[PDB]
């Protein structure tokens, strides 16, 4: 019948409420993972102590067939992870593992190859199934809930994560209206297409306001010398140029970037959604972005392709001589201008002050390049604003 997106199936696993993030994540693995459960909670003790390498090389090497389930195996790869980049890093001050224990590299690639996502924390591990409601009869609000696993004391990584979650929930409020949007276009529904690009026009203002909240729950300090070593990966990283060998499972050491919210579906879906072509070209921004997808999961990898294949919601508008409807559609290109812009500042403050103070980011180049290139591609979608 061809890409006809009339209805958000099932098979793409996004949820009415928290969109892309991993609904109720698991918090506890069988008892048979014990010994991986506590070397994860107690990161920012064993590493600050010296004997987390020594504990991760004392584990016995555990199967993954008692991890049954989806939630359990997103929880084991996030155990694996975090404990994968204290090893890798230890306390972040040159002293590099290049070599990843069989014990763990095992069943964390079984695990990986299982799920098809690579052998590395990943935006979908440390933010989107990193999270547990405190009280479940309460809402998704930063005072109900928490993260899963920090890597040091005082690294913010709670607020960091969380706050990515939270902004992460709410830009997923517009995702429900994607279906509203396409079908209006195949039925020709002029009122219900401006009525739909308004209502997400809205939920991307209301993520920005929830972007506020990253003040409260991060100190640039903090962020720049304790958290940013354990977000690094190993592709094009001059502290392990070959990659990490993953012993017991490949040959050859093997480069994987480091997690990214370029590996964010929910903002990427809106720029394909709108046309924002920013995955077009050969340039590093576009080639970076489209890398991520592969570190995505694979339904949500899917859900993007199948929204490309759709006809396009820019071209419809564009070619309608319809002030309302230009609008409309420009209230949704602003409010992603309006996030973005908001994310220079806070990467300003979070990044290139204390660097001064002392940047490359995940894809091995400038991360303001990179970021002002992203935003100049939104702005420049604006059908009218100049
Ligand atoms: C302490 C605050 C923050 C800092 C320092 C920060 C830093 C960065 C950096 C360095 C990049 C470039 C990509 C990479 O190198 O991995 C990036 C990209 C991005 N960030 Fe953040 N970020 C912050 C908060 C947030 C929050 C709360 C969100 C909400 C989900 C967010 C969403 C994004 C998105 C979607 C991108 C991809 C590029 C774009 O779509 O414009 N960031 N961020
Ligand atoms: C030179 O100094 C630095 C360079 C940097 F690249 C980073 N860095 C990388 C990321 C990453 O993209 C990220 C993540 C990942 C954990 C998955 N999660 C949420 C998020 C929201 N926006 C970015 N997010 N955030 N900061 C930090 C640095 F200090």
């Amino acid at each position: 019948q061809g890409p006809h997106m009339w209805t958000i199936s099932k098979e793409y696993h996004i949820d009415e409420e928290v969109g892309f993030a991993l609904p109720n994540p698991q918090e506890n693995l069988p008892d048979f993972y014990n010994d991986w459960m506590f070397i994860a909670k107690h990161l920012p003790d064993l590493i600050e102590s010296g004997q987390l390498r020594e504990r991760v090389e004392k584990l016995n090497m555990l199967s993954i067939d008692h991890l049954t389930d989806h939630k359990s195996q997103r929880l084991a790869r996030l155990v694996l992870g975090c404990i994968t980049m204290a090893y890798v890093w230890g306390k972040g001050h040159g002293d590099v593992r290049k070599v990843l224990p069989r014990n763990i590299a095992v069943p964390y690639c079984q695990l990986s190859k299982k799920l098809e996502l690579p052998p590395i924390l990943v935006y979908a591990d440390c933010v989107l199934a990193n999270w547990k409601k405190k009280d479940p009869n309460k809402p998704l609000t930063y005072e109900n809930m928490d993260v899963l696993f920090s890597f040091r004391d005082g690294d913010c990584s709670k607020g960091f994560f969380l706050v990515s979650l939270l902004v992460e929930i709410a830009a997923a409020s517009a995702i429900k209206v994607i279906p509203t949007v396409f079908k209006a276009m195949q039925m020709q529904e002029r009122d219900t297409l401006l009525k739909a690009l308004l209502e997400i026009a809205s939920c991307l203002e209301k993520a920005l306001q929830v972007f506020h909240q990253i003040h409260d729950h991060v100190n640039p300090k903090a962020f720049f010398s304790v958290l940013r070593i354990y977000l690094s990966g190993w592709k094009g990283n001059p502290q392990l140029s070959d990659g990490l060998v993953y012993e017991g499972f490949w040959e050859d050491p093997k480069e994987f970037a480091g997690g990214s919210a370029g590996q964010s579906s929910v903002f990427q879906c809106f720029d394909v959604l709108l046309g924002i072509q920013q995955t077009a070209g050969g340039g590093h921004a576009a080639q970076f972005l489209q890398d991520m997808r592969r570190y995505m999961p694979p339904a949500h990898r899917n859900f993007l392709c199948s929204l490309e294949s759709n006809p396009s919601v820019r071209e419809f508008v564009l070619s309608k001589g319809d002030a309302g409807l230009r609008e409309a559609y420009d209230a949704c290109v602003k409010a992603l201008v309006s996030l973005r812009s908001y994310h220079l500042q806070i990467v300003t403050k979070y990044i290139l002050i204390p660097a001064s103070q002392q940047a490359k980011g995940t894809g091995g180049t400038d991360l303001m390049n990179f970021l002002k290139t992203v935003r100049s591609t939104t702005e420049k979608s604006l059908l009218k604003e100049g």
